[PDB]
């Protein structure tokens, strides 16, 4: 099978947008008013190309997951940014002063997020222009957004798209349109571009825009909007980039788990080894076994850590972990021309074999690692936990295929 560019990064696009996201397609709807308003300044087909993405890609900076943050949390940030390799003693005293304004924080902030940003679109191979202009989202029409305090048309017409049509969908959702509208007009000239707020104002009164915004398949509609450049095949090369560069986002957002994908595509690999899958279905199964923890920002199972509790029953329900791995697999997973042709009116199997594998993985690597707190489990402790409780929830060809693969480990490892 393949994949659309355009169809993965919405789906990726939505997932990463749960962790701080805030609302539930969020990505999805900023889109489909930003493209709507670019829609009417008459743009080129490349530049709607490049603002499909900008919209998408607004986010990708942000190592934040989700009445405020922690002082350890700031500090943390700051330390961990700036001051950047001095004297220990210049880091301390360098982090003091930004923390104490104001301000500066707020600008360390942007400066790292919008950078980190730019550079996920560079990794992902988009344009300099949709690098800048996520990199310029927090800019402001009077010239008191950050980092660089651009002003007027020094901010990229992306960026103001972007963040006018954010910050609009927050409040539409949060309140009313009208409430919306007023909003951005309140913002207008100082947050934004007036001439963009007014084409917002027009929209609004074109329904069907509304009635897209308020849509169950908005995503569908969104895929309409762009050039047919945004719907690229996507091949290996470019998946193992979109990987690569993901696996670099879900490290920065969370810190605690890291190499916990990792770990699971090992498990999974050997797994899979063990049931002779093929190469091809393989390598699937890797870049999913990270793609899948995309989101899943809820806690595992099931705390787990936790050292005291760790009991069963309660966790026989807990077990649809996936369930939602399932889910987001088949959204994930490559698929076939012909089976998709034939079916604009109205591969299962497999996406359940997928599951199974990589479920269990997830589960093995669960029960043991348990390492932050420290506390690993041995891992045939671990393994006879499983089967213990199983059949009930575990899947027993994939328990064998582990504790096969497992055993040929060197001995070592405990």
């Amino acid at each position: 099978g393949s994949h659309m560019l355009s169809e993965l990064m919405i789906s990726l696009t939505t997932a990463l947008d749960m962790t701080e996201g805030q609302p539930p397609e969020h990505c999805i709807r900023c889109c489909w008013i930003g493209m709507h308003i670019g829609m009417q300044l008459e743009l080129s087909e490349p530049e709607l190309h490049d603002l499909f993405f900008t919209l998408l890609l607004k986010d990708a900076g942000c190592s934040s997951n989700a009445v405020g943050t922690s002082l350890s949390s700031v500090i943390n940030f700051i330390v961990k940014n700036t001051g950047s390799e001095q004297s220990w003693t210049e880091r301390i005293l360098t982090t003091i002063d930004i923390l104490k304004n104001g301000n500066d924080y707020a600008q360390e902030l942007i400066q790292t997020r919008c950078t980190r940003g730019a550079d996920v679109a560079r990794e992902l191979r988009f344009s300099e222009a949709v690098a800048q202009g996520i990199h310029s989202l927090d800019e402001h029409w009077n010239g008191q957004g950050r980092p660089e305090q651009r002003k007027g048309e020094a901010i990229p017409l992306f960026s103001r798209i972007a963040l006018l049509a954010q910050v609009f969908d927050v409040f539409q959702m949060e309140h009313s349109i009208e409430e919306a509208l007023q909003e951005i007009m309140a913002r207008s000239g100082v947050w934004f571009d007036p001439k963009l707020v007014e084409v917002v104002e027009q929209l609004v009164e074109n329904p069907r825009f509304l009635s897209g915004l308020k849509a169950t398949d908005i995503s569908q509609r969104v895929m309409n909007l762009p050039p047919a450049q945004a719907h690229l095949p996507l091949d290996d090369a470019y998946l193992e980039c979109i990987v690569t560069a993901f696996g670099k986002i879900v490290d920065a957002k969370s810190p605690y788990t890291a190499g916990h994908s990792e770990r699971v595509a090992v498990y999974t690999d050997l797994i899979a080894r063990q049931l002779a899958i093929s190469d091809a279905d393989r390598i699937w199964l890797r870049r999913a076994a990270l793609l899948h923890d995309i989101g899943k920002l809820g806690v595992s199972n099931a705390i787990l850590d936790k050292p005291g509790k760790l009991d069963e029953a309660e966790w026989r329900a807990v077990q649809a972990h996936a369930a939602y791995t399932e889910q987001i697999l088949y959204k994930l997973s490559p698929f076939k021309t012909l089976a998709r042709m034939a079916g604009a009116h109205h591969n299962g199997d497999e996406i359940s074999l997928m599951t199974r594998i990589i479920t269990t993985a997830d589960i093995f690597d669960a029960l043991s690692a348990e390492r932050p707190y420290r506390a690993a489990m041995p891992i045939d402790k671990a393994l006879a936990i499983m089967e213990e409780n199983l059949h009930t929830a575990i899947d027993p060809e994939c328990f064998a295929a582990l504790a096969a693969a497992l055993n040929l480990l060197p001995d070592e490892y405990t």
